[PDB]
DNA sequence: CCCGCCCGGGCATGGGGCCG
DNA sequence: CGGCCCCATGCCCGGGCGGG
């Protein structure tokens, strides 16, 4: 058909289904996150981490990359620009998790990603609370 | 730059610049929101409200008419789908404020611009608040 | 007046995959 | 391998229709 609207991005069964390039920041998350990385049916999707920079193609990895039962990326998107100015970009990815230490995890393993992988680019990040849960069932 | 990646949209100088079908609500919204929704630069960007809906369409439509100097919607997204299964896509929003009064009247207003039109699918939303805040100058 | 839902066109890719 | 490439792709515009 004719795409004029964003499609979300696709889960995981088999690690086939992630695109190879981004293979290993997937893999490396999986072991970084643990048991944390599965869904726990008692939560519901309250908090999320917003990560944000200039680089589309590397925030579109990050997107591929966490992919999991109890985190979920949604699709590179971007922020309005403040500016009555068009401005650079800046592009953003919600990373959606079912707790809050969850998420601050979450951070951290993107960190330590740059940390091991030093052309990967440096991404600005926040912690998200929601009011209300998320119809991420 | 980058034609296979969103794009924030365009801010207006004057109301004949905002596309005729979100120029209504856009209306309604300047006049709700009133003193609220001019830039207060003391202010910083902690704040969202966030629409979500299986119309993309209407969701356009808000994210058009919400465009001001303290509330700054993003483009149509969506959310990840929990299911590797068909199920319809949710659409949403991001709405940017300058603080948490302001988002809070932000959700007011769209209820009042639903209970002012049945004809209006109804959009459900949360208040959403950032650790840090972000780069919207 | 405004609603949801429908359609075609156009840009400049940019990422999966080949080859040097 | 890992740098490079090129056409399937992801995005957005804006008009239109029958209806309440």
């Amino acid at each position: 058909p004719h795409p004029r609207y964003q499609q979300p991005p696709v889960p995981y069964r088999q690690i086939d289904d992630c695109p190879a390039k981004a293979r290993p920041q997937h893999i490396f998350y999986q072991q970084f996150l643990g048991k944390d990385g599965r869904r726990d049916p008692k939560c519901q999707w309250e908090f999320a981490v917003i990560f944000w920079g200039n680089d589309p193609y590397g925030l579109k990895k990050l997107s591929q990359a966490f992919q999991f039962g109890g985190v979920k990326a949604g699709p590179v998107s971007c922020l309005p620009h403040p500016g009555p100015d068009q401005s650079p970009i800046t592009y953003c990815v919600y990373v959606y998790c079912q707790n809050a230490a969850t998420s601050k995890k979450v951070q951290m393993a993107r960190l330590e990603w740059e940390a091991s992988h030093p052309l990967a680019g440096n991404l600005q990040s926040s912690i998200v609370s929601f009011d209300d849960p998320l119809p991420l069932t």
